[PDB]
């Protein structure tokens, strides 16, 4: 009930200061759902036109093969040859891959879960780049100016799609599997244009229960890596979440809207048709404890690992020594707002 997804409508004055707005929506309890929508002021636009991007290269499109049954699936990625947005769009909008006919979201959703394993779509994922113009200073995914920037500006370490922006070109039925962000960071997702993106969310206070459930259904995977959900290959239908008593909410994001995900907010979803979304990670002071406690995948090589030392040193100086001795036993309360939210 207080873990349901909220939508916010900032004025241009509220929108101006990013980290301040995030702190505001946490004061209203937005973080409890693990996901929140923000509809920007009708005046604001990140780009003048999306006609001049047909020559943009998607270097590594992915075909999404999905195997499973009874609401439990595993997704396998087959990388395909580079293509342009124009060539992707043509395939997306072709008769073979286009959105089927439907009336209500519920019908499209039933079609997603019924046809998930058929006709594998192509996802134009993880494209380095921004579609914002340089002048745009509000909610600019390339330069949000949050404390996550301390990873670059204390070690020159750049982590693609984490402290830099990614673009995602979707088509009908392309999916994102159940996961939290690397290091349990926040994320920001802006749908530039096109057909909607629908999302499922589990409240961070029920995150562990989702993990216990997924371990039960994939014991082999859980055995090879405790954090296997971080492989971003596990899909689980809402019918199964409901059957096993996991609380979740759903929301559809339309072009021109932001979705924010919160630390330890498990999320998943799918694209309704051809679209383009930009995203990256960010942090607030509240995140630091999640970062310190995040359960990481070590079974693969290049996995995103951020050193927490700089954060603990700067923002928790009184706990640094204990933390470094491995004796910090701080317990996270998923209901508390970020320190920054006391203003509101
Ligand atoms: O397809 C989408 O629209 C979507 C939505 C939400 N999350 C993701 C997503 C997919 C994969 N990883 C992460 N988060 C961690 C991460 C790690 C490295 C680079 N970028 C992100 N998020 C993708
Ligand atoms: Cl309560
Ligand atoms: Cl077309
Ligand atoms: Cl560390
Ligand atoms: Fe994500
Ligand atoms: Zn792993």
């Amino acid at each position: 009930p207080s873990a349901r997804i909220m939508t916010f409508y900032p004025t241009m004055e509220e929108f101006r200061n990013f980290s301040r707005y995030i702190a505001y929506i946490e004061s209203q309890g937005a973080h409890r759902a693990g996901l929140a929508k923000v509809v920007p002021p009708k005046e604001w636009k990140p780009r003048a036109s999306y006609d001049d991007i047909d020559d943009l290269v998607i270097p590594a499109p992915i075909q999404q093969l999905v195997t499973g049954q009874s609401g439990l699936f595993t997704q396998y990625n087959i990388q395909k040859k580079a293509m342009t947005v124009r060539e992707f769009r043509k395939i997306a909008n072709s008769d073979k891959y286009c959105t089927p006919r439907y009336s209500e979201f519920e019908e499209l959703e039933r079609k997603y879960w019924k046809n998930l394993t058929f006709n594998p779509p192509i996802y134009g994922a993880d494209v380095n780049g921004t579609l914002y113009e340089k002048h745009v200073d509000e909610w600019n995914i390339g330069r949000l100016r949050t404390i996550l920037d301390l990873v670059e500006k204390e070690s020159g370490i750049t982590i693609e799609g984490v402290n830099t922006p990614y673009l995602y070109f979707g088509m009908w039925k392309t999916s994102f599997a159940w996961h939290t962000e690397d290091m349990d960071l926040y994320s920001i997702n802006y749908l530039h244009f096109g057909e909607p993106k629908s999302w499922y969310s589990v409240p961070p206070e029920h995150g562990k229960r989702l993990e216990r459930l997924a371990k039960g259904f994939f014991p082999g995977s859980a055995q090879s890596c405790e954090a296997f959900l971080r492989h971003k290959m596990t899909l689980i239908s809402p019918l199964m979440l409901k059957k096993y008593g996991i609380p979740f909410d759903k929301v559809t994001q339309e072009a021109g809207e932001f979705m924010i995900t919160f630390p330890y907010g498990y999320h998943a979803g799918f694209n309704h048709g051809f679209n383009c979304a930009e995203s990256t990670n960010f942090a607030t002071r509240r995140w630091i404890e999640y970062g310190k406690q995040a359960v990481l995948c070590s079974c693969r090589k290049d996995m995103v690992k951020i050193s927490m030392d700089v954060f603990v040193r700067k923002f928790q100086p009184e706990r640094y020594k204990l933390w470094k001795a491995g004796k910090d036993n701080t317990v996270i309360d998923h209901t508390l707002p970020t320190p920054e939210a006391a203003e509101f």
